């Protein structure tokens, strides 16, 4: 054959990938995650898994055709979870998503039932992986994925409020004329309607905005910074109303988390984890607090010092999640 | 105001961006171009333009929400082309897109009409820009943009066979077990069924595949390497059939061209340009040849030495194209 | 000619660089700046200037030889400043450096003499440039560069405490087991012995470490965090003692600042600027405060809220610097 | 403790670790290039001068905010190199002004007798990337001392020579080196072989446009481009005392292919017995497919009778030198 005329093989090709990533779900979110991960050079192998055969193969092919411009030498796909074997990171984006006017919390029954199939198949073929849950409601589904998988909780991470916080920082930067990277602010709790803007931590260069404007974030605020958090709460719905779904921002947020995990960076992100034992929470609620994220997932949790109102709001968010979570069967 | 309590302003700045890129059309291809350009840090401003107000705004907001994870500090959009002012590079992806089974040539009058609106407005707000045409049929539409714009030919560029050649190199790499970066081969002429694979230039490490197999690419070829070119030609149709459109590979391909232009790299790409004076072409025909691409667009063309067959294909591939443009309604 | 047989020139047009950076001085610091800038793809042209012709040509050549692995297509050098023409950023690293036991402030009369030649020659050819001063004492020398050039203050920047704060954050990171990216804290004032750690701003995820231990940074601190600031102050001298000079950290710090400028990011950095008007400083003192940095240099200054002790230490640094400024002879 | 007031700990070993042996200019250029390409989750430095080594490590560590490599470590003790995927050897005598690289061989063989077993002890499954000169001989020596299979012992070889050739070609043609193709093979030194037959832009053979290409009869004396390739290190040594930046970038390129399993083709030094007519345990540069298991495959270039004689000449030296070494 021409190959053997051109190339003498010197080594029997027993290839196993060292930095493999799998994306489960090839909808808009799953593919935004995939392109973002490919463009950040995080993986030596990318696997895609979903249940619509043609769509799956099409997306795989489309990515493959860009290989010249990438540094991820193997892209593969299958309905069959065997294709995901040996992953270091598996990103779960499959399941129903909310219609306009529908809460993420309304997806729980559908997505728990889908997780009962997906999670055991993932763990079967990728015993060393971290699980990164993106599907909604992400906080509850991280709990569900954790219980189903048999993984210790450090290895099951919800994309959580990493996106809400990035949205908050974008909006804040726009108001201040400063890059989001230098505008610090944390949105914690549910990735959803009950998220908590932590005004007391909002700062540029370590200067607290609340110390300059004590009314910051209340209705008494002349500049109505509370509308920043409302915009954050509403952003999924506003973008769904305009383009039908959201994809790019969540894709970049997931890639950001994947980078911290794959590169063992130990950066702090607001992501879904067990918060039992903090702020008086007694049940296995998962929600976003600032977490140290590295090669073994979430190794540490930062204990944010919240105002009485912030803490009340965070407890109220835990309560809302528990209200849905305690009724689940799986 | 809180901003003024926090920040003392030194000057009212000259706000003209220095590395602005505009993407016209926020369909799947336009957005894939957008996200790829964002992830390659090519621009200090990205502007989006299209005619569907909500979709446009939705896409802009979604990109904006990822700003924390990017290094492109201003992302803007409008149906009004004034938002595109001072672009170094304007990428046109707007217009009708190819349905399943539909040929690119079938898009030609619809898109020539769309270009009568688009191109003058682009030229109005960025008279010094380079135009990068992606919409199909890309060869004919690059000609149309050139005639309408009044720009010198160096600044009107078609994405042409850049992706086709990328696909060839991927498929070649899959056959040889080599990364496509190290697999070389050129697909030239019309971006479509009449493209030409230049068998003589197909090589790895300067070793010509044709010298190892003199029947390479011909019907007597035992490994039927011509099927690699058939796959190249059929790729977009196969992918459209599977997922409804193509996006990722063309997006990456365009970002690669954007990179050469914006960073003045003077890499050689097979892209659509005015080849009158070459291969016995005496009309104002645009098609892909290897072009040196930098900050003034296409400054130079590589003269590929074609076999008599390869060159006959090209002068035909030409007339296939020039038949149509001779009689265009604009 | 072979070039003419292979390539048809289609365009005579004068290449004028769009993103040029000049590095003045090709000692260890200058070359660390150059390689870092090259590896961050910040420039379409790099110019080097120094006074020793062989060393200059050798360094230029060595960088040139790595061009295949870079995306900066023109690397040039000369002892003549005409080579620097049309730079957007000019980085000044030439001058004497301190010995062990010697203060950076002892370099002032030598480096003012050098600056009286270098500065007028730099500004002559680059009307759009920002001047980024790295040579020591950097704060004083930014004042000198500003006086000699007659540039407005936004355009004359000293690398200042960008490195000192990077070191602070590294050492804080080490203590806390968190990446320095997530460890926030500001060292302001002189890049030297009189620098000021802003304990009140030191935080992770918005949580003030001083709020948790109000003794943080004082002599009553059980954990002696003041030693972290002492390590920052002593870092150049410790490294000089071990390897003879410092290069890598300052090179990365300068490239960080070049990135904000070249990409108009508007990130906040602790860099040397004119602080007359702030903290009741009444003289044209330059020193590090958090500055918003972009394509027009420093457009805005963050007014950090300092404790009375922190403010007194910053005024003390300002006094020290003013005292040396009063020794300057133009 | 402040840390505990701030952080609740829940969990109490690197996956992509690279070691650079030698913190001379070459080693540190490799180190900075590897750091700026985000190739490693841990970088270890090893050398014999303890102060210089600590100073370099610290200087790198202070830039950590600006990097994505979260652990940088150093020691004279090779235990610091444990769990390396890739170990890059840059230590030894360096080429001196006006002297062949072959003048370093005995001294660097001696150094390798100490270095290589220590590397092998702590990372028995690493890929070894030899950079020290003369790189072809020392890659052979590393292979013999380590006992590794030949795929995992790689010499930087002519990777930079070919990068220089493409730079020079590019300057002549007004084209980026990424688009100018051409291979320098054989010994990394004065007897390297420019393969004129493969020199091309966009698949267009330069020889086809100028049949005399690379010969004495060449009107444009393209052989001078190879002469400049051969002379490059000597000229830069003359001017600045050593070379560092281009080699660091070349090494980081090879590290990239290995660490990311790219299977790109590089002209690097490999055990070429059986291939290209050679019968002894000799290493020299040919185009190799490079990935996570080192060199898995070699491209067979159709060489002219000359290119083949030279490569047998360029070759024959090395075995004569290697037969006389003992370890
Ligand atoms: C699995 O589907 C999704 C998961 C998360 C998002 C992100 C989205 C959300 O959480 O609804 C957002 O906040 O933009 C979008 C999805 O589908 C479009
Ligand atoms: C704007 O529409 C398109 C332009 C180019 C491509 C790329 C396509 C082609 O050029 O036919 C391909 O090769 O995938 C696809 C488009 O719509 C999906
Ligand atoms: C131009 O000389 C220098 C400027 C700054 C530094 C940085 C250095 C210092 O300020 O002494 C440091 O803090 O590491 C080092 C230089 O020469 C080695
Ligand atoms: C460790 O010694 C070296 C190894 C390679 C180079 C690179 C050099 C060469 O290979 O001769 C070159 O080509 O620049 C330089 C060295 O010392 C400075």
């Amino acid at each position: 054959a021409l190959k053997d005329q051109l190339i003498v093989n010197l080594l029997k090709e027993e290839q196993v990938p060292q930095n493999k990533i799998t994306v489960v779900g090839v909808g808009a979110v799953g593919m935004a995650c995939a392109i973002s991960i490919l463009m950040k050079d995080l993986a030596d192998e990318l696997a895609l898994v979903d249940v619509i055969e043609d769509k799956l193969k099409g997306e795989m092919m489309d990515l493959q055709h860009g290989s010249l411009f990438l540094k991820t030498p193997k892209i593969v796909s299958s309905k069959d979870y065997s294709v995901t074997a040996n992953s270091k990171l598996v990103i779960i984006t499959a399941g129903a998503r909310q219609q306009e006017g529908e809460s993420r919390l309304n997806l729980v029954q559908r997505n728990v039932n889908i997780f009962k199939f997906i999670i055991p198949n993932v763990v079967k073929y990728s015993p060393q992986c971290k699980l990164l849950i993106v599907s909604n409601p992400v906080d509850i589904l991280t709990y569900v994925a954790w219980k189903i998988s048999g993984f210790p909780k450090n290895r099951v991470i919800g994309s959580g409020c990493n996106l809400d916080s990035a949205r908050f920082r974008y909006l804040m930067g726009e108001r201040l004329g400063v890059h989001p990277l230098s505008c610090h602010g944390w949105v914690l709790g549910e990735h959803g309607d009950s998220s908590v803007p932590v005004w007391s931590g909002v700062n540029v260069a370590g200067v607290s905005l609340k110390s300059l404007n004590p009314q910051l974030g209340t209705d008494a605020d002349k500049e109505q910074w509370k509308d920043v958090h409302k915009q954050v709460v509403d952003s999924a719905y506003e973008v769904i109303k305009l383009k039908g779904y959201t994809s790019w921002a969540i894709g970049l947020s997931v890639a950001d988390l994947a980078e911290s995990i794959m590169k063992n960076l130990r950066r702090v992100h607001p992501i879904s984890t067990m918060i039992k034992g903090l702020y008086g929470i007694k049940e296995d609620v998962f929600l976003s607090v600032p977490c140290i994220l590295g090669q073994n997932g979430i190794s540490d949790v930062v204990k944010v010092t919240l105002t009485p109102d912030e803490e009340a709001r965070l407890k109220k968010s835990a309560d809302t999640l528990w209200g849905i979570q305690k009724e689940l069967q799986f």
